[PDB]
């Protein structure tokens, strides 16, 4: 059944994304800490956020990190659960999920892969409205701002999402999670090697330089392959008999199996989407007399 | 469950739309106040209306304002509820809604996003008749004019709505809610700032001049962004420690993130629809001997 | 529930259509009055009729007028009732309707908008047979001619109607209800003003001359708009305070909002249908030696 | 419910079709009368027949006449009943129909409009097998030849009919019912006037000459129109007051409204089908030494 | 209900197909008679077969003949039974059929028209797997080779049958049942005339010569037509009154109504299929040193 | 019901595929034997594998061999069972299968023909997600790494499987099972002849040389055909009466009926798939300073 706890991952685990960290802090921490200011200015705190970007870039990690920092319970609803709700034609369970989230406030309700249903039906003879997202947004409208329940959605295909969600009262802001850069990749590599002992001759900077287009999942996979090679070598040596830490050789061997999950076309499309939004922004020249 | 009350908004809240205000008054207030004249002329009061226009222009606000002025209960039926009835194949709940509206007369029954079902199926292998609008118009026909129940519909896509609703006995009139003009935008900005204190140096007229194509929702969003910026600045200042009213700088900053929800093509299409209806009117030359 | 009564309308209410009046009389009155002649000649009385023509021309009025003249109960089955029988997949209620009609003989069963189901499915992957018309014609075949139950159908789209109905045993004839002419328009205007007092200076002939392509519903709407304008003016004058009959000014104002419901293309198509039937008639030259 | 009785019609009622009369006699009469010959030759009597031709030519009349001649019960299953069984998804009732036919042997089971289901599906995404014809042919296979139950099918579209029925064990032969010829038309007109007294000056031969392409239904309709005109004239004369047999004038008037149900293209297609079968026959030259 | 017995037909009834007779003997007789050899060589006996060819060539007859020769029960399953199991969505009855076959071992289970479901779907939006053939495969895999249950399938369209059936463990071999040749046609005619007495003057060889492309069903139909003509002539002679064996003249007359069930294109396609398989065989040159 | 046992087949039974054997050993045997190393390095053992290649190359044999070597229970789920779960809309039985696998750890769960559902729907109006694979991967995510349950999947069409399975947490690695080479073919032939006695003069090398493109199933079929020919010859000799080991003649005869299941186009496509993955690998040059 559902698991409700305080995620262990902290801010240090996530490398880079300083602006997104600051913005998420502003959105989540401030309303609970200082409601007096919001009352004074009569502004209604934002209800939720929507992360969109290429897969394996740090969305679920960001949600867990903010939940841990706020010290609030975290409820995760993966895509297969949504698809099970759709196929079984039993959409009445969303009410139960929302009630469970309400019971354990403060909380952050994370709807992973919010686009799964849209993809499953083509990405489709019908329109853009399905029988699960309808219930989700109905319950979202029906909730009370008195409770500190924060809804976060994550997708890697922000062009088939039902537009009704992005209305001002349900999920206003859109945050873009880009591919890591050189400094970001160095930070990612540093973060992931805190658990696996590594020889000191390894140069993380050089490794980060050579992997230009890479998602975080790819760097994690590289680390796992290096660890697996080391384990295999150690076990073979133990088997040798009569008849401990990763070195550079294992990383060199592992890099041959590295691959780029996201093709250049997908990144180009994502930057096109971001540029479209930033162009629709407009109003670069403005000032009172 | 459903909420039945007297909406709080009033006429002074809504900016502009003087002609629509007068026409709605004529449609709603007059029948109840002076039934003697209608009896003398033997006229049957109009049963409902249908607002059509681009999203975020002030339809729900107009319905609430007229309900408040008439001092009558207001029942809102949003689009997600209609879609829930369609998906669940349980269209027999419309009878319950109409019974509830009848029980609390005088009342105005507001059907928001009356075209949602049509969009959900493409906008579609079948025809223009669905299984929910059928029940709605059946109940509408089966009602008694003795009661003071007024049906108001809204929609931002008045070209896929089922033509059967627009028959003389169900929803005769069609009102057009255009985008605000310069004076309308100034009034809108004045109305929305009655809650958030603002520095006197702000020039609302200049701000309204520079936003040519804008819906009311966009101006509200601009105000909200300015308020959020002010709250963030105050929070940062308080956090600074040792180691109250919005100014012009916050509006200048917020304007950079402003956006136009409705594209030019949509406004062109709506103007084309209005001009098509007006051309269909015709008969500009008429005078008895 | 259903309403079974004697319609209050009368032949005078309907303007024009003298030929159709005479033919409907010949079809309905003669069978009941003088069954002896039919027995002598061994001819079976015709069972039903099918009106077809542009909307708002006087079909329901014709049915009600004939029912009133025969002094027989009138049962109306609107289009939405058929559509809800189709959507709910409960077509067994047609037996109940026919039994109710049989119980209260003599009666005329009026199936309004008999083509609604065909339109609802496109006008369509399948063929021309649905699950409601099937039951209707089964019951129609299964009834006894000794009873005086008369089935009258109406439709404004006599090209998607299932051909099985038009077989000799079910619905023999096809009457055409054309748009009113100048004399017909004058009569229509005279009929509708029997209840609204009107100043003597109004010239109905001139008004009828200037409305070339119109339907009865449009003329009724013109009258309603004039009455609404008069009521508004009277109420405003009463409101003036310190601080009864229609005139030509009100009609002049109302005519600006007049419109033609049916486009020229539809009239052309209907005329082509009628001419196709009259060409299929043929046999102009014929005489025995 | 179902009606099981001996049809009243006789051979004299049907005009023409001598060859088909002889064939039907040879098919049904001989098996029951002289089973000894069939036993001696060890031949299995043919089980059923299939009538195919343009509508309204005398298929049901042929079935009724042969049933009356054999003095056997006649069970009729119209098209609407088959369509009702298809729509309701309850095809298990065919077993009951066949059992009822068995209980009343000798009998002829007449499946009117055997192609209705195929037409209702388009004439269609699926194949040529439906859920009712399957049960019909299953029961046909499961019947005992000892009983004298004769299955006769009719249809006016012998190209969408499921080919499985025409296999040797189910429905062997395919009789063709053509449009009446001049002598056939004269006989048809003579047959239908046995009930309506007619002035002796009427020349049936001349009337039949001038109707080149006509079906029996059209001639019956002409007679009915003449009778209706005479009835109307007599009713008017009786109404005259102070203030018996059809003459030629009534036929002259009725001829104006005559029509041809079957177009030339349909007759061309039917003749094409018959000639295709005849060409497939072949083997015109054959003789032993 | 189902019938389980030992078919009466024997080898001498079927004409020609000597090679197929020998191969079926090798497939069926040898496993039961001499299991010792199979145990010694450690080879698993083949489980089933699949006949494919144009309709009416002697597939069912071959199955019945092998069943009779082996003196084992024969369970037949026609296409309509499979189709009704598909339409009713009750595929769980296949388990009962297989259990019944197991109960009466040794037996041969004959699935007639194994492609009926595929044809009924078009020959189709979906793939090549249906809901009944799946159950057949499951039961076939779940069977025990200890029992002597032999599965034989037939089909006259071996290009839409689900490819999963032809896997090594389910139905390995395929046999082609060609159209009879001249000698085969002579044998077929001889076999079918063992019942109807025939005058010695008839020359079967000449009749077989003149029918180049015919199927067995056509020859049976020719014999039946000749017998029917003889019966009709005898009946007429007996009816004549005052006021035994088929001759050549009856065959001469019956030949006129003979027809070819299978068109040349179908035989060309079947020959193409056989040639494709034989080309895929290959390996005509092979020998060890 | 399901059968759970230790498969009999061993490594010796399978010919060739040395690299695949070593990799499967590394994946399965190592985690259970030396968990201390994995704990020390903090690496999480891989959960499953996914074989892909042309049919009949030895995927099931590899799974059974690894299960036997690890001495762990083996549970097989064939394609027909998955299709049965899909058609019946009863996908809740996957929980039962996974529970059964958990109960008997250590075990290897083998989902044979994992793509069957995708093929059955075209390979399709909808997307890439079905109602059974969803439950499978949900349960796979919900499993505990503490138990030694190893999910192995097989599929001979790795271009339509749902991409969600190939995510890092569900089924990480993809292994290619290519067509046997000359040495592999010789080994395959040697393995399959351990049960059927064969004359010493047979030259397996020469036989393997002449079959360039052949799957293992084809070689097994050749052996089976040779055995069948030998059995038939022995049976005939025994039948001869008055009135033991396979030789080269039987193989020479059997070669005539040999065939190639996989066309060259399929091998080309599979090679292109492998080359695409190996190109996506990239990173041929890498070395720290
Ligand atoms: N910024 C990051 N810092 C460290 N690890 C990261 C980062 N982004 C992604 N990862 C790696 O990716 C994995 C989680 O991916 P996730 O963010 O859930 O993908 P998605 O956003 O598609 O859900 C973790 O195992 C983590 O190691
Ligand atoms: N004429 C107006 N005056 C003031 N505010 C307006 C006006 N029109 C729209 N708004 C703003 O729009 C919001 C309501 O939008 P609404 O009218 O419900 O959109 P829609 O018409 O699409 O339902 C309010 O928060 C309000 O601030
Ligand atoms: N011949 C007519 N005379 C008077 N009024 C008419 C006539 N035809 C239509 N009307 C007007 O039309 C209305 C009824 O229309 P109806 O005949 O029901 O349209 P439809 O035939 O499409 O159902 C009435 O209110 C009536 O005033
Ligand atoms: N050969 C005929 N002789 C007399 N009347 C005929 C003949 N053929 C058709 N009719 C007329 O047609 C009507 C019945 O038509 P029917 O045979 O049922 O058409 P269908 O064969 O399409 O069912 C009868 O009223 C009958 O008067
Ligand atoms: N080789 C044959 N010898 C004798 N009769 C045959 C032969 N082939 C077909 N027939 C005739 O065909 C009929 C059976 O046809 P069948 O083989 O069942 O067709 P299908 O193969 O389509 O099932 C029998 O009545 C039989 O007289
Ligand atoms: N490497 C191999 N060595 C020996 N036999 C093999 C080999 N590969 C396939 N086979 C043969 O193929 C059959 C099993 O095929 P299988 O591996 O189940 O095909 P698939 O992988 O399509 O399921 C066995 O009977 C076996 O004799
Ligand atoms: C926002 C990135 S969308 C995307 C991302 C990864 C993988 C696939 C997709 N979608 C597509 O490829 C469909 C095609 C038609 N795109 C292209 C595109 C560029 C900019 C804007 C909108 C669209 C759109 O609808
Ligand atoms: C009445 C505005 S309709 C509209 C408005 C916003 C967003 C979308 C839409 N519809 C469409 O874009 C579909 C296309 C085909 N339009 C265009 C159009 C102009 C005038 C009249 C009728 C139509 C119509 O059916
Ligand atoms: C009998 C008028 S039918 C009609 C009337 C109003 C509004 C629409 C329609 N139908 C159509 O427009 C569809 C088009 C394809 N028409 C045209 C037409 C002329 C004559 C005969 C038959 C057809 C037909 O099927
Ligand atoms: C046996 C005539 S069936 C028919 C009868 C009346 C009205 C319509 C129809 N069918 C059609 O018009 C469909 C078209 C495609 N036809 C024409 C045709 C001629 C000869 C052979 C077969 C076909 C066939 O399938
Ligand atoms: C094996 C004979 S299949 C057949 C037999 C009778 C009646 C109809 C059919 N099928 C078809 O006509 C469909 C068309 C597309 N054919 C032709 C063909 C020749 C060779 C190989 C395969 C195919 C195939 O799929
Ligand atoms: C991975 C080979 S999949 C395959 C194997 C055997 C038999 C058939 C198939 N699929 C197909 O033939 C469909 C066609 C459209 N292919 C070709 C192809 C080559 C490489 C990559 C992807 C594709 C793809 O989608």
């Amino acid at each position: 059944e559902t698991v409700v706890e305080v995620p262990q991952v902290t801010w240090e685990d996530i490398g880079g994304l300083e602006d997104v960290k600051r913005e998420l802090q502003e959105l989540v921490q401030y309303p609970v800490e200082h409601p007096d200011k919001f009352l004074k200015f009569g502004m209604t705190p934002s209800k939720g956020v929507l992360f969109y970007g290429p897969p394996g870039c740090g969305k679920t990690l960001l949600a867990k990190a903010i939940a841990n920092e706020c010290q609030a319970n975290f409820i995760s609803i993966k895509g297969p659960e949504l698809l099970t709700m759709w196929f079984g034609e039993s959409e009445a369970n969303v009410r139960e999920i929302f009630d469970k989230a309400r019971q354990a406030a403060p909380c952050v309700l994370f709807f992973d892969e919010l686009d799964s249903i849209a993809k499953a039906r083509g990405g489709d003879g019908g329109g853009a409205a399905d029988r699960v997202i309808n219930q989700i947004l109905t319950e979202m409208d029906g909730m009370s701002t008195k409770k500190n329940v924060f809804i976060i959605g994550a997708t890697n295909r922000p062009d088939i999402i039902d537009p009704a969600i992005l209305r001002p009262g349900r999920l206003d802001q859109l945050i873009y999670i880009p591919l890591p850069d050189e400094k970001s990749r160095v930070a990612i590599l540093k973060a992931n090697l805190r658990k696996s002992p590594v020889a000191k001759d390894v140069d993380l900077e050089f490794l980060a330089k050579m992997t230009n287009g890479f998602s975080g999942a790819d760097l994690t996979e590289i680390c796992q392959r290096a660890c697996k090679l080391a384990i295999r070598e150690s076990i073979e040596s133990e088997i040798r008999r009569e008849r401990p830490e990763i070195r550079r050789d294992h990383f060199e061997e592992a890099m041959r199996f590295a691959r780029r999950s996201v093709s250049d076309n997908d990144i180009r499309k994502y930057e096109m989407f971001a540029q479209t939004l930033q162009q629709s922004r407009g109003f670069g020249s403005f000032r009172f007399p």
